[PDB]
């Protein structure tokens, strides 16, 4: 159960524009993408916790 | 490891302007800054949990 829960957390957006990081640097300039990607980093660190 | 991990999480912004509360105030109006301070509260209570 722990692995299926952990892997399914990668679908979450965490109020980001996209759940795929490459889809963020493709859409926005690098300065704007960092403040969007940061939500994916924090949300997925909490998933590991 | 539990002490330094807990203290390092005080650096985080949790999608606020800054990690310092006194920086959230003196930059923003009170009712707006109140919403920003709440972001630090949830992030740091989760760190304690």
């Amino acid at each position: 159960n722990s692995l299926n829960h952990l892997t399914s957390q990668l679908r979450q957006n965490f109020q980001a524009i996209s759940s795929s990081i490459q889809a963020i640097y493709d859409r926005l300039d690098p300065p704007q993408a960092d403040q969007q990607v940061d939500r994916l980093i924090t949300g997925r660190l909490a998933a590991l916790n």
